[PDB]
């Protein structure tokens, strides 16, 4: 019988537990599990982007919980006037709630859905929240997303910040159920390059291992790091940072003598594993600018792919209201970011090639060589 | 000032309009726009999967609206006892609401989030809902997701079914703002192959064009269709349909003399453009089964990629509670579907190769040839 009684409304966080795939991703291969950590970290990085947090500490505890401490402003603790409970609890228990739906609290932020930390809460058998703010320490415990008591003041402090510790629920997560140091370290190292002046620490209480990431030199240094085990073919990394029409575009790149393409794309510091409009705009401008240079210099047929070979690049954009296809933010779907990246790249890469003739000639040589190897491969296939 | 007043809770459908990327995808390239249609169509297909709908009519109207009529059970119209309005209105105005959170109303369904048609509503400047059910016609109008009046009875009928017509909001959608016949037709043709016995019609009132899709022969015929403009190299399409441990696995495939790989993956009839665990399980079993055969027959080095070349395949699974990474369901993230597809493929493909020696020998020849062309290409690159 299919009728009004067959229609069910899921309340509170029940939808997150019922359909975890659309909130956390894969609950069996480990990617979702680590994403729980990254949601919490991304909120601390957003305080850093806002100018209020200079230290983030991520700890893997010996009981397979993870904590993230920041020295930012603290999650607001006062009673929410419409909801009638602490704003912190509203944040933990309600989907599409937060401070990132306008630009008053965070000019730019990776956060935008008002979902992240409520997902972590919903899919955790236990979550501990400690907030330092307005001279007071506040604490609250949750179990499977359910607060055990209202947020309470437990003492005094001269500090500000948020600490979230969570124990992931094995009723949701399967197979890969323990945290992997290196997965966290890769992300935190990257965030250090992307956030100069922010101290990021990682501690594993299981074995005493620790790292302190505080790289200087930003995404240019990031490119050096990435080309470390490779062989750069020209000495001058191309780099710029601009802010035009409300969009920040920061790019660094350098070619190596290998044959892969590795473009790392970021939007408000969140990586897009599956690319997007920023990657689309980067590719377009590279192709156009290189072809124009080769045409003008009489070196001209190479396609976009030949310029891709041996390339390492980092594309980092800062956008007031970006659009992602999902909560995990694997893909940027904002058409105006394509235009901003393409426009800035076309202007500044053309200037780089004029100002750095030695590099320009090496890169042209590489593009020609990649095109030659591609045609030889095609001919060889046809002849088998 | 960052405090409890800075924390905003988005109510009703406001989150969909504020953050359309996570609900509909790209709002500028046309993919999101057409996805609005597919959400509505997917609900009609779910009535077809349940055994209650035999005809679906999709019309592109001359005012750039689209309607979808089905002859299924009709969206329930009675007052929802907890919500206090018609179940239909609950469905249109509330996220995470519907009849697909258990298996009572739909044993298997592409729908699972309770979100789809509320998204279409939220991002439409106007939506018209007509429901035929319990001897009555019911009608309701919405504007930007807001019902203009409670669902009302407007007459009598011997029929059952749902008609949704929507006019997409240009405050959300940009650039590609008109519907493209061929985009809809591709999806509907595919659904006809996947749903034998369901009449699917497409009408464009702009120019009078129409199609009636009612293919027989299912996914095997689908493979014939896909290999039409290509050159199949062996005459017997591999095909099976099984249901084991609550999971349906249906596969068809055939090699052609080209060099691409085209695997079409579906879960409860929804395509995964970005693949998933079903695609992962298909690839694994193909590689294992082919290698075992070549080993046993003394034809054995070919990798997974060589078997991929020239392949057209359709993998269609039926799963009680699948897991997708997003509302657009581009990727299946359910590890137990990997195992089901891998297991069934290994058994049945091995039997196919034993029972069809002429085909088996042709395919082995193709794999060897692809491996030969791949090594020649590699050598040619190295030597440039
Ligand atoms: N470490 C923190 N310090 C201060 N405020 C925080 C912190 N973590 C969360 N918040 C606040 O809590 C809100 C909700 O966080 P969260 O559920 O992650 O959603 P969001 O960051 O707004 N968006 P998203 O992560 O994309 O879903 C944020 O918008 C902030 O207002
Ligand atoms: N054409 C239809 N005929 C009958 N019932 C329908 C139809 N369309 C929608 N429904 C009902 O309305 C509910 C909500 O539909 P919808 O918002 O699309 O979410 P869903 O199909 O349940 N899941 P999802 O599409 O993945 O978000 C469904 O679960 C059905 O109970
Ligand atoms: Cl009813
Ligand atoms: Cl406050
Ligand atoms: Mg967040
Ligand atoms: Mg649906
Ligand atoms: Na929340
Ligand atoms: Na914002
Ligand atoms: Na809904
Ligand atoms: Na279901």
């Amino acid at each position: 019988s299919y009728d009004s009684s067959s229609i069910k409304v899921l309340k509170g966080l029940d939808a997150v537990r019922k359909r975890p795939g659309m909130y956390i991703g894969d609950t069996d291969d480990g990617t979702g599990l680590h994403h729980m950590v990254f949601e919490v970290v991304d909120n601390a990085i957003d305080e850093a982007l806002a100018g209020h947090c200079k230290e983030i500490i991520v700890t893997i505890h010996a009981d397979n919980s993870v904590s993230v401490q920041d020295d930012g402003r603290g999650i607001p603790t006062g009673i929410h006037p419409e909801e009638g409970v602490s704003a912190a609890e509203v944040i933990m228990t309600v989907l599409h709630a937060g401070g990132k739906f306008d630009d008053n609290s965070y000019k730019v932020s990776g956060g935008l859905h008002g979902v992240g930390v409520s997902v972590v809460n919903a899919l955790s058998q236990k979550l501990e929240l400690v907030i330092q703010r307005e001279g007071k320490i506040h604490r609250q415990i949750y179990e499977h997303g359910v607060p055990q008591a209202p947020l309470a003041v437990t003492g005094e402090t001269e500090k500000t910040g948020t600490m979230v510790r969570f124990w992931p629920s094995l009723e949701t997560f399967t197979n890969v159920t323990e945290f992997e140091y290196e997965i966290l370290a890769k992300r935190l190292r990257e965030l250090s390059f992307l956030n100069s002046g922010v101290s990021i620490r990682l501690r594993d209480k299981r074995d005493g291992k620790e790292d302190h990431f505080h790289y200087e030199g930003g995404i240019k240094a990031f490119v050096e790091y990435l080309n470390k085990n490779k062989t750069p073919i020209h000495p001058n990394i191309f780099y710029f940072s601009t802010e035009k029409d409300g969009i920040g575009v920061e790019v660094a790149l350098q070619w190596n003598d290998g044959f892969q393409e590795n473009i790392y794309c970021f939007t408000n510091n969140i990586p897009q594993r599956d690319g997007g409009t920023h990657l689309a705009g980067f590719r377009a401008a590279m192709t156009r600018t290189l072809n124009a240079y080769m045409d003008k210099e009489g070196y001209s047929s190479a396609t976009g792919d030949d310029a891709r070979e041996g390339l390492i690049a980092v594309v980092s954009v800062k956008v007031p209201d970006p659009k992602f296809s999902s909560q995990t933010k694997d893909k940027l779907v904002s058409s105006e970011v394509k235009s901003a990246v393409e426009q800035q790249m076309n202007e500044l890469l053309a200037e780089y090639l004029l100002e750095n003739p030695t590099d320009a000639k090496i890169v042209v040589g590489k593009i020609i060589d990649a095109a030659r190897a591609r045609e030889a491969a095609r001919r060889a296939r046809e002849m088998t």
